[PDB]
């Protein structure tokens, strides 16, 4: 039971940076969930959005990184995506345009982001 401060950064500006309780990435070594009172330690995305939560089995952060890099700390965890996006850019619109894979990091991004939508199953 702890809270450790996380921080999203884009290719623009910055999308989140608070607290929160873990979070579940995918980078070159796959899928990673971040939990209180851990190791830091650095890795690339594999353009797969993101998903972070500010509690456990409660708070859900829809976001949608893509290529970006991860930086796990203590002090304040730091992603520094090319292409975020708030769950408020996670409705069926986007993730139609997106679904219709006209692009590599779209592509890939775009199953990703339905998966969270709650497309799969």
């Amino acid at each position: 039971m702890a809270e450790l401060n996380v921080e999203i950064v884009a290719v623009d500006r910055n999308i989140w940076s608070g607290t929160a309780k873990f979070l579940f990435t995918r980078t070159t070594v796959g899928e990673i969930g971040i939990l209180p009172r851990h190791i830091p330690l650095v890795a690339q995305l594999v353009d797969d959005a993101m998903v972070r939560v500010e509690r456990e089995g409660e708070k859900d952060l829809r976001i949608a990184v893509d290529g970006g890099f991860l930086s796990v700390t203590e002090e304040g965890v730091s992603i520094l995506a090319e292409s975020a996006e708030f769950e408020s850019e996670i409705d069926e619109a986007a993730a139609k345009q997106d679904s219709e894979s006209d692009d590599p990091r779209i592509a890939a991004r775009g199953r990703a982001r339905l998966r969270a939508v709650g497309a799969i199953d």
